[PDB]
C-alpha cells in the first residue's frame, strides 16, 4: 500500500505547464499521484489588479496560468498543498495567512501550519528570511508599500511550530529558502559546478529560521525550492530535497511513501491548539502578531484536557475537514478569525 507524492519547486505562474507533466507521468509509469506539493513562487494573482503586490524585476511582470484556475476555466486534477515563496501575490496570501483554498484544490498552507493527509503530518514555512523585517509584524489590510516585505519570514513562527514533534513526527516540512547551513550536508562541490555563485555565500546560505525548525521539528523529509537547481543532502535524517523551477524537468520529483490510511486533507490537531491558544496575540486584526506576548508560553497552557475541547468546538464551528471555501479571501480572513476568537473565548 503505497502513495505517490508528487513535489514541486517553483512554479512561478506556469501551472498549466506543471499539471501537464504531472498528467504525462501518471500516464506514464502508471502510478497514480495522491497528491501535489510546492515549494512557492507560486503568484496566485486573480485578475491585473493584484500585479501590484508581485515583487519582481520588470521582465517578469506577468498574469501568469493562475487567473484561469481562479476563474474556474481551468481545473487542477490533482489536491495541490503549497507555500508561499517571493513571488507570490502578497495580499491573497495575507487574506489566507491562516490558510485557504484559493481555488479548487489549491490550498495556501498559510504563514506556517501543519495539516493532515494520508496518514501523514505536513508541516509549511513560508516566505524567504531577511534580517531587518524578522521581527516586523503584519499590517492588515494589505497595503501596496508592504510589497517588499509582505514575503518575509517571520521569526515568530520559530515558536508556533516548536511543540508540533512533541506528540508525533514530522513527516513532510515545507520551506522556500534552504534551511541554513544545509548546503554543507551534501554533494556541494557537484553542486557548485551547477552555480559557482552559490560557493560565494558557502554555508551562510539559506533562511536560519528554518535552520531552528529543521533541528527541532526532527522531520523524516525537508523539502525547498527558491534555488532553481536540484539538491539533495543529508542532515540527520531528514532527506533535503531541493527542486528547480517549472520549465526545467528538474523541478518535479516524487515521494513513494508508504499508505497508512486514505485520509482526506484535515487540521492537524496540535495545531488547532497552539492557534487557538495564541488568540490574544493575533486579537487586533490591524497589525499582528503582537510581540509583547510570549507566544513560547501562551502555548505553556496547553493541558491535555483543555487540547480535547477546543478540537469539539472546532469540529463544531469550522470542522475536522479542510474543505473548499469560495468565498472572497476577505472575507474568509474575518470569518476564520471570527471562529478562533469564539472558540479561545468559550475556555
Ligand atoms: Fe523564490
Ligand atoms: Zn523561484
Amino acid at each position: 500500500q503505497i502513495q505517490h507524492i508528487a513535489i514541486v519547486g517553483c512554479v512561478h505562474g506556469k501551472y498549466r505547464e506543471m499539471y501537464r507533466q504531472l498528467s504525462e507521468y501518471e500516464k506514464s509509469t502508471g502510478k497514480e499521484i495522491s497528491f501535489v506539493i510546492c515549494t512557492g513562487d507560486m503568484q496566485t494573482l486573480r485578475y491585473e489588479a493584484d500585479l501590484v503586490y508581485l515583487k519582481v524585476p520588470p521582465k517578469y511582470k506577468q498574469m501568469g496560468d493562475f487567473h484561469l484556475y481562479y476563474e474556474g476555466k481551468e481545473k487542477a486534477p490533482y489536491l495541490t498543498l503549497f507555500i508561499g515563496g517571493n513571488a507570490e501575490s502578497s495580499n491573497v496570501l495575507l487574506h489566507l495567512y491562516n490558510g485557504g483554498f484559493v481555488c479548487f484544490n489549491m490550498y495556501y498552507l498559510g504563514v506556517c501550519s501543519c495539516i493532515n493527509i494520508n496518514g501523514l503530518r505536513i508541516v509549511g514555512v513560508s516566505g524567504i528570511y531577511k534580517s531587518f523585517d524578522e521581527k516586523k509584524p503584519y499590517t492588515y489590510p494589505p497595503s501596496p508599500n508592504d510589497v517588499v516585505s509582505l514575503f518575509h519570514t517571520r521569526n515568530y513562527v520559530i515558536q508556533m511550530l516548536s511543540n508540533l514533534s512533541q506528540s508525533s513526527q514530522i513527516d513532510i516540512s515545507l520551506s522556500h529558502d534552504w534551511p541554513q547551513g544545509i548546503v554543507m550536508k551534501g554533494n556541494y562541490k557537484q553542486l557548485y559546478r551547477f552555480q559557482p555563485g552559490f560557493k560565494k555565500d558557502g554555508a551562510s546560505l539559506g533562511s536560519p529560521i528554518n535552520k531552528v525548525i529543521l533541528n527541532t521539528l526532527k522531520p523524516k523529509y525537508w523539502i525547498s525550492g527558491h534555488m532553481h537547481c536540484e539538491y539533495h543532502a543529508e542532515e540527520g535524517p531528514t532527506h533535503f530535497i531541493a527542486l528547480g523551477k517549472i520549465g526545467y524537468k528538474n523541478a518535479i520529483s516524487y515521494l513513494d511513501l508508504p499508505l497508512k490510511q486514505k485520509t482526506d486533507l484535515e487540521y492537524d490537531k496540535d495545531w488547532v491548539c497552539n492557534l487557538i491558544m495564541t488568540w490574544p496575540a493575533f486579537s487586533n486584526k490591524a497589525q499582528f502578531p503582537d510581540l509583547s506576548y510570549s507566544i513560547s508560553e501562551l502555548l505553556s497552557k496547553r493541558t491535555k484536557e483543555l487540547d480535547k475541547k477546543i478540537i469539539e468546538l472546532w469540529e463544531k464551528y469550522i470542522g475536522l475537514k479542510i474543505i473548499y471555501d469560495s468565498d472572497t479571501f476577505d472575507i474568509q480572513f474575518t470569518s476564520r478569525r471570527f471562529y478562533i476568537e469564539k472558540i479561545y473565548n468559550e475556555l
